[PDB]
């Protein structure tokens, strides 16, 4: 299709490997580019961890409000929120907000630990029907995206389906789904990524991801004016370990989708 050719041209220009999955909920059509290839998730996996803790909270009433100690051994490589609470506490809701809206890596580690380790995040994915997602590590090593390493990967097709189920479907209870959407809409890290390719009057919730090999990711639910919501996953990774981030490539993918579908 025209969109497919434009995404191939984008990838050709980009210096890396591009993965796209778009679901248009108006007719449930899907557009994929490398949609069944595995890509390193990096920080986009924070959505699955936050959603898994929200699922826990459905049967543990006050779980999101219990204090979690932030100890010095907990601090990792990027802790814009948690470093302000060392030797103090943060609640699981505060940790989820920090992980999702600031991409705080210590916060995500606390979420992973609350779920019983990386396997607990993967188990939640399986429980909601995602057979592809795998989380294998914590931070700091989650920031590493070696080419061909299956750890901490998913496919664009699988992540788009999961993101749809979590935000628009029934994977979470109503209060939890609304909370997840509220957190994603308040992301602070995404302005140069999918959001930069979309009209400003459209509402977006998203989670970016970044890692080495110039890995630059974004997963988003989009509420355009005048049509039903869209789910868009854009994954991008490059051949050189020290490649520079390419949020602009994700914005181009979003622009191709916004203009062409």
């Amino acid at each position: 299709s025209a969109v497919q050719q434009k995404l191939a041209a984008l990838e050709k220009s980009s210096g890396g490997r591009l993965g796209v999955a778009l679901i248009d909920t108006a007719d449930n059509t899907q557009v994929l580019y490398r949609g069944d290839e595995r890509f390193p998730m990096c920080s986009t996996s924070k959505v699955m961890a936050a959603a898994a803790v929200l699922k826990q909270s459905e049967t543990q009433k006050q779980l999101l409000n219990q204090p979690v100690e932030i100890k010095p051994a907990d601090l990792v490589n990027y802790n814009p929120i948690a470093e302000k609470h060392v030797n103090g506490t943060m609640t699981l809701a505060e940790l989820s907000a920090a992980a999702l809206q600031y991409s705080d890596n210590t916060a995500m580690n606390k979420l992973i630990a609350q779920l019983g380790g990386p396997g607990g995040v993967t188990a939640f994915a399986r429980a909601i029907g995602d057979e592809t997602f795998r989380l294998d590590r914590t931070y700091p090593t989650l920031g590493t995206a070696i080419p061909g390493d299956p750890r901490d990967t998913t496919t664009p097709r699988a992540m788009a389906q999961t993101l749809r189920q979590l935000t628009l479907g029934h994977a979470l209870g109503e209060t939890q789904r609304a909370q997840l959407v509220t957190w994603l809409k308040g992301n602070t890290t995404g302005a140069a990524s999918i959001r930069a390719g979309l009209p400003t009057s459209w509402t977006v919730g998203d989670k970016t991801g970044s890692g080495d090999y110039g890995t630059t990711n974004d997963i988003a639910v989009i509420w355009p004016q005048g049509r039903a919501p869209l789910v868009l996953v854009t994954y991008f990774t490059q051949p050189q370990q020290n490649a520079e981030s390419r949020r602009d490539v994700l914005a181009s993918a979003a622009r191709i989708i916004a203009e062409g579908l």
